[PDB]
């Protein structure tokens, strides 16, 4: 194809061409979109692999020249290859659902988005001695989810979803991720991946690293092809730098494969719903979690969902108010009232055998008696369409899509993450969400939010829901965003993750002793791809070839 | 002036001279000590720092040509911009007790040992509801223990030790060292560490990098001195590439500080014997053992150790025998009746309240049970003398250092290992033992290891104890040694941790597509390393002035 | 031509056809075949010059962009300065019977395979006094013995030939492969050869150094065309750097012409056939040649042949027995008894006056006389379709086709030689014999071999044959390959030649002192070829723009 929409950086329409004929070449018209004309939304069912579906910015504004979906590695290593003949940059998706970080938009417009996961989508093992799963960047969560449903393991091995199951495996690990089992750290649940390099080259990380021994079946293998040792994915060190993190949130190269862990069926489970009634209960609540968390009566990644996150499940905005503006706290009562549910809502599970479960929940019980007002419920205890209902299958690693509803609070609507970490304390957890809702009400939005719970750690996940083609708004939620972040910045918490149109000034908050912790970074990037080929401008992560005076945001 | 036993590569006496005058001044000669006559083994008491104290290849082999300690970060970053402007290797060093792997001595010969925690030894932090503490690299696991015990805080939050005491905490967590609570996995508890890279900058990783907000008691403090954000030390990604393990079992720069997850006190703990009769018995213990962990009544990092580790402890090899030749099966579980051990032995813990600690016990009580006459002890139970007694102190993080005895078990005692991985498989490994066992007795040398039960993965730790006054034992020790890492690497086991010697050959068993590994992590060694000065052959990564015809072992 | 098959490293499809256009206009379509779809095998009288016909990869592993004929010399300083210009390697074949080590095939995918033999084919001279010829590439052993047969020089020179006549005289020398003559050693047997290298310039080694003096009939010829001096091709050495084994089983340059000696008619002959009747009786015989070898009672390159060998030659497997896996010992013996032949058979020569032959002879019969059960034999006392028939006309130079036979031992049948060098010892040649055919029938074939008895030296020749459409024997004889390299290597063996596929496995055990030999060889071919355009991977000397990482096996 021949006249493109946007051209990437330096580049002729001429050279573009020789580039994505040569590519026709390789992975046939089959596996080429070129982007020439009017880049629509979508939906999460056919998500856009062009732009920014959630589009903060005006909906162009990430945008590619190009889709290019490789058949297998070897295309990969080919597809590296001549965008260092052409310096061509190239931004790898599995799947392409980051919505609220960006969708599948790359960060320099004009850049080949690199489908990983149309045709590499195989899960390519299942061991359950080792208790995990080997994965290509295609293989969703209810892919993953519905192999185990075939092959009767359901049984023996659970999964860890995050909120909904369309999500990759694999990029979400990469991202990390949350989800909401004992096995939520996706990322903290890899062992031995693969990699190829921006110099073209495979890599194996980890015990990946000591091959297979040579045997009569393995051989004439490509690389790619060949089998993995026997603690690849049973133990990730291996020998030496332990190097896996420079592929997590960076532009460092292209995952290929990854192991996972998976947790084995517990042998028993029960999801549970904590109702908090008075908005200010977050703060005794919280200091209840602390020790429970840090003692493992909390087993799991509990989250504490403010109201109207149940709530917009359950209607968009105009089935509760006709009023433009935000919800008062005192329709936020009523709203909770209507629905038996608390101002916030604590969401989590027991895993294990009921003797176990007993003593833990005992304790539970007990230790948040200390909350006036406080409500215990099991999915029996609650109606058919309750959040309880899908939290108890989330939980247990069953992929939902019923969270999807609360994109649909205002009309024509879009999510994006403001995602802060702050400390399992109530002073940090009600400061935090102060400042928060402050902010929320300057730019005229709705207060949204969850805090996923982790050991020592929240995850304060904002829900900026805004409606999409309300260009008043969409200025206010970039003003609401990028003073959020000098807010919390200003208090000590940085975000784990954003954004496209975000990484530049979320990686400025990571700047001790100037600018420090992207300095190194750089060396490293622009030493490992010396050409710029992989996500320029990734977390914020430049080469030299772009000045950051011109690309920075 | 200084006449120096050995000089660095193509270094002049005078550069040496005019190097150490200048540091001499800067860190005052009570921190320098040069190596200029004939190197003390010295002992875990007073450590020394020149050679290996366990030394396995000639004992001037490995040889530092100095040793140097700084007072601080500053002197530090002097040193290194000093050693940049020689070409002078360093060689960074926390504790030197890391006996077993060579301890402080360096790979090149005529380097700096950079003694860090002689002077560098504050406990920076402890902190209770963020369940951590803030190390310097020479707080010790007893001065760690020590700390908790003045302030009373053993009641709120308890330690993970090796099986002495006396390791750096800082030192042992970059090696990813092992203790055997459930926060065993030493390197997998850190959150947010700093650096001083090899052009001599500062760095904190994680989020380390987001800076502490600027107030007026702070203000004008060095980056050294610079208080850490809220996050810091509770959540270890931060924002971005994960650059942390890039600063575990590397040469990429100088560890200054790090953050520690300290697992609270239980509320309830337990330590256990299980003595497994006969030799086979590992198989079916193992295949017994694997979904046990797995699931989790197994919590902390228990242990199976051959009956000569035991008996070592209680006595040296001549108490038991008079034998030139390693002692023989018959002799062997002879040794189990006298002791009332097993050939094999487990021991583990539980941890929380007291009906939870009665449901796995029941379990791990009622499985095991299937292996024929095996027995179960509580402390209490055994002999007042018996190395559960002594582990009851391990496995509730309370410093030792009674397991330093079987390295006497043969006159002028010197340990050594060889630390391959395994599947929790009883068929694996049993034919990972019976190679090990194999190679030890064509070796002339009594079978003594542990294994340790990681989640999913085993270290068998192979102990091999010899004479170093001993010469002949000393070349088939190293002929062992080299033969065991190749026929464990032909079927499929890696080491996770080595000495001196074996690092080279090591590296080479990671060379899954054509040496991949490591090239690429040469390529990240030469970026932010130009002038190879820090710690060269670490890992077996050489940067590019050490060539691989010269410097390859 | 326009779309290829495969494209050679970094190659834009416009850049092939920009090149490949500006050689049809130095050559002439007559002399460019661009290979652009299915690749045929075709036989020993129709070379396929595209891949290897004898494949152990897949049939397309190893494949040309395009075929290449140069009419003369200039033509060839021409596409070298052009492959220079578009960086597009070169892989020169003089006739392309390579099998067994990968026929025609180049290493890198996508070179053009350079025809020298197609156009230069010419005997250049052929001197009497001297006692040698001059030859271009397309000299076969067959032309040049038909030249002497229409020259009526039959009865002056001799030549040396190999089992097979089609081969090149010229690619086998630099190959230095194996006759059955006095002059056996094709290699040693050279002096004065020329060469262009990768930088287009041409030159002549030796005394072919040394100009041969102006004179009114040798002007305004070009280099190629000139005349050579006196000693050119009577003394190879010259003053003096002896280069010439600089491009031997290498890729410095392109072989354009050599000289070499021819034996004269000795004026006395007798071929004879040593039938060796146990299997062990090997160890004893090899001790026997041991002498006879080293005083020159054996003259010439003597085989010691397995019985399957000339078994081979007079049937398939499936007129001997259906049976699908290796014959046993019991069957090896009632094979041999029917053929009137030793489980081992030794063919040689003597060469002289008849009273000098006797002298040898009396001396041989007695010598081997010591084995049990010996038997000689003359042509005269063997029936016609017999091997000493075919070796009698070998062992004085006279091309036969008759070995290709053993080449049907197996359906779809292909050869592959692995070749280690042994010792002229019993122990040596008995040990390695049993650590070969152990691995044969590991991997279920018949064991083929012979030993071509060197002076103090025997390449051992192990002919493995396979079915080339069966996939799982493929994968076997590959493992069988990999393996025995190893078990060799490992028993202080080395090999002599390969095959496309191993040149990098067998290059490794050339490792002595860290790939001290690898890194030499390289050291040079960056530096006479610094674009890389000469076979890179060619003994697996790569070139620096070749990532050892991904072209290595
Ligand atoms: C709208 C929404 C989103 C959401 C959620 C609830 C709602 C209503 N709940 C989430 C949760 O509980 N936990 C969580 O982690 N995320 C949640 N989200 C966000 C989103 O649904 C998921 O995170 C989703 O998994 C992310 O999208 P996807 O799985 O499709 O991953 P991707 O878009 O393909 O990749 C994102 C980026 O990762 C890097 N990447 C990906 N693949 C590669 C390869 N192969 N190599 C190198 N880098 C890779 C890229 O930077 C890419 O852009
Ligand atoms: C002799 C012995 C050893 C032993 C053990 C039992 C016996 C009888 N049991 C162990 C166990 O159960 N678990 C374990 O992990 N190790 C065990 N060992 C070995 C040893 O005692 C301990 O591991 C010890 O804690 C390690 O020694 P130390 O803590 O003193 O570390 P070091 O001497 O400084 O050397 C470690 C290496 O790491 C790099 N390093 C260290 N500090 C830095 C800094 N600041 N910057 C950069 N690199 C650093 C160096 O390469 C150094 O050599
Ligand atoms: C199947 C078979 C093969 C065989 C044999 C018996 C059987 C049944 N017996 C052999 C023997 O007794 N001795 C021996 O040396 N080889 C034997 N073989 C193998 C094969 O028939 C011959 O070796 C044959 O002579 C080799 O093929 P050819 O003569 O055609 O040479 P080539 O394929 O063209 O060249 C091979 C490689 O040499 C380098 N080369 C060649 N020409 C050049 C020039 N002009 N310049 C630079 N390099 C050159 C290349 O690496 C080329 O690929």
């Amino acid at each position: 194809e021949f006249r493109p929409l946007t051209l990437p950086p330096k580049l002729s329409l001429s050279d573009f061409n020789e580039f994505i004929q040569d590519i026709i070449r390789i992975v046939g018209s089959e596996n080429v979109e070129v982007i020439s004309s009017k880049i629509v939304d979508g939906s999460y069912m056919k998500p856009t692999h062009t732009h920014d579906p959630h589009h903060v910015m005006d909906q162009d504004y990430f945008l590619a020249s190009a889709i290019v979906a490789p058949r297998n590695v070897a295309d990969v290593q080919s597809i590296v290859g001549l965008a260092n003949k052409f310096s061509f940059p190239l931004w790898p998706i599995s799947i392409g659902r980051n919505s609220g970080f960006g969708g599948a938009a790359p960060r320099v417009s004009g850049s080949v988005v690199l489908d990983m996961g149309k045709n590499m989508n195989r899960v390519l093992e299942v061991n359950v001695e080792g208790a995990y799963c080997v994965v290509e960047p295609g293989v969703t969560y209810h892919d993953l989810h519905n192999y185990l449903e075939a092959n009767n393991l359901r049984d023996k091995l659970w999964l860890d979803v995050p909120d909904l199951g369309g999500g990759s495996v694999l990029g979400n690990a990469v991202e990390r991720g949350v989800g909401y089992t004992p096995y939520g750290d996706h990322w903290m649940m890899h062992s031995g991946m693969e990699v190829v390099l921006a110099n073209g080259e495979l890599l194996r990380t980890g015990m990946g690293a000591l091959p297979d021994p040579k045997r009569p079946e393995t051989m004439g293998l490509k690389p790619e092809d060949q089998p993995w040792s026997k603690i690849a994915h049973l133990f990730p060190y291996g020998f030496g730098p332990y190097i896996d993190g420079l592929f997590s949130q960076s532009n460092m190269g292209i995952v290929t494969k990854i192991g996972i862990w998976l947790m084995p069926n517990p042998r028993g489970y029960q999801s549970y719903l904590i109702t908090l009634p008075k908005d200010g209960d977050l703060k005794q609540a919280v200091d209840i979690i602390r020790p429970l968390r840090l003692g493992m009566a909390l087993q799991n990644v509990p989250t504490i969902r403010h109201i109207l996150l149940d709530a917009a499940v359950l209607g968009d905005k105009r089935s509760y108010s006709s009023r433009t503006e935000p919800l008062s706290d005192e329709e936020l009562d009523k709203i909770a009232k209507q629905l038996n549910l608390g101002r916030w809502n604590f969401y989590g599970a027991l895993y294990g055998p009921e003797p176990i479960r007993r003593v833990l929940w005992e304790t539970i019980k007990d230790a948040f008696s200390a909350i006036p007002g406080v409500k215990f419920y099991f999915p029996e205890d609650t109606p058919e369409n309750s959040v309880l209902r899908v939290r108890d299958k989330t939980m247990q690693g069953i992929p939902t899509y019923d969270e999807l509803k609360w994109i649909d609070w205002l009309p024509n609507g879009a999510h994006l993450f403001f995602s802060p970490i702050a400390k399992v304390s109530g002073e940090d957890a009600m400061m935090q969400y102060a400042v928060t809702k402050k902010r929320c009400q300057e730019a005229g939005l709705d207060f949204i939010g969850t805090f996923t719970v982790g050991m020592r750690e929240m995850h304060h996940i904002v829900c900026i829901v805004f409606n999409k083609k309300d260009l008043i708004q969409k200025r206010k939620v970039q003003w609401l965003m990028r003073t959020l972040i000098d807010d919390c910045a200003a208090n000590g918490w940085g975000e784990y993750r954003t954004h496209l149109a975000f990484m530049d000034q979320i990686m400025e908050t990571y700047n001790w002793n100037n600018s420090s912790f992207l300095r190194f970074n750089e060396v490293l990037k622009n030493a490992v791809d010396p050409n710029g080929i992989i996500a320029p401008g990734k977390s914020g992560v430049w080469p030299s070839q772009y000045s950051h005076v011109t690309w920075k945001l």
